[PDB]
């Protein structure tokens, strides 16, 4: 799965950007 890979990497998840502003640090 090459293009699967970097699909997911960002894509269809906008809502766990969420808990990734603390991931910051």
């Amino acid at each position: 799965m090459p293009l699967v890979d970097f699909f997911c990497e960002t894509c269809s998840k906008p809502w766990l950007v969420g808990w990734w502003d603390q991931f910051k640090r």
